[PDB]
């Protein structure tokens, strides 16, 4: 017994930093009611840090 899965993404996380109101929105304005967030994630303006990425394997191989 457990929890705990994460996905994959397809486009830059955005988000909306204003309100819904009017039939569409106030940051972007979109069309959509599930209008994905317009305003791109913020690199700087963060309270974590991550380190470099690891390094690849070398040409594949089988599992015998
Ligand atoms: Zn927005």
């Amino acid at each position: 017994g457990s929890s705990g899965s994460s996905g994959n993404n397809s486009l830059v996380p955005k988000y909306h930093p204003n309100f819904w109101m009017d039939g569409k929105w106030r940051c972007c304005s979109q069309l959509e009611k599930l209008a994905t967030g317009c305003a791109q994630y913020d690199p700087t303006k963060n309270a974590s840090k991550k380190p470099l990425p690891p390094t690849p394997e070398d040409n594949r191989r089988p599992l015998w």
